[PDB]
């Protein structure tokens, strides 16, 4: 079994942009979920071979985790705000699409997703 390439933190080709919204999105959103109780299943991306998970990749086409999001923050990988929303947001929906309702790893995707709204719901205006 194999995993597939992880998603790409760098790319010389895509412009880059620093913005109030992302420093907040790194400083605040993106910190906080790390330190949260149930984020060690979301720092990382999944690994299917050693998680036994083989149908993955096979329903998984769009993955993301916040192991990604942070070096994309910290590389100032993204050009605004939204970009690093979805990709919060993907990270999320994956988990529930995978997943079965009530599952452990939803129990905690449910908690994290719950700080992050509340996060994103003071994201600051743009300056
Ligand atoms: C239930 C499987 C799953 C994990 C996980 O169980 N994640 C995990 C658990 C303990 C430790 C670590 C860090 C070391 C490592 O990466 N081991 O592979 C990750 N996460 C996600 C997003 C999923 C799925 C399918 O939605
Ligand atoms: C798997 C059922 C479930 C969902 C769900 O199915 N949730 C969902 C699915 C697809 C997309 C999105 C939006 C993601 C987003 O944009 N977050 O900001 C959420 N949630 C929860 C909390 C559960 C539980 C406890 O069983």
């Amino acid at each position: 079994s194999m995993n597939p390439p992880p998603p790409e933190t760098s790319n010389p080709n895509k412009p880059k942009r620093q913005t109030n919204q992302l420093q907040y999105l790194l400083r605040v959103v993106l910190k906080t979920l790390w330190k949260h109780q149930f984020a060690w299943p979301f720092q990382q991306p999944v690994d299917a071979v050693k998680l036994n998970l083989p149908d993955y990749y096979k329903i998984i086409k769009t993955p993301m985790d916040m192991g990604t999001i942070k070096k994309r923050l910290e590389n100032n990988y993204y050009w605004n705000a939204q970009e690093c929303i979805q990709d919060f947001n993907t990270m999320f929906t994956n988990c529930y699409i995978y997943n079965k309702p009530g599952d452990d790893i939803v129990l905690m995707a449910e908690a994290l997703e719950k700080l992050f709204l509340q996060k994103i719901n003071e994201l600051p205006t743009e300056e």
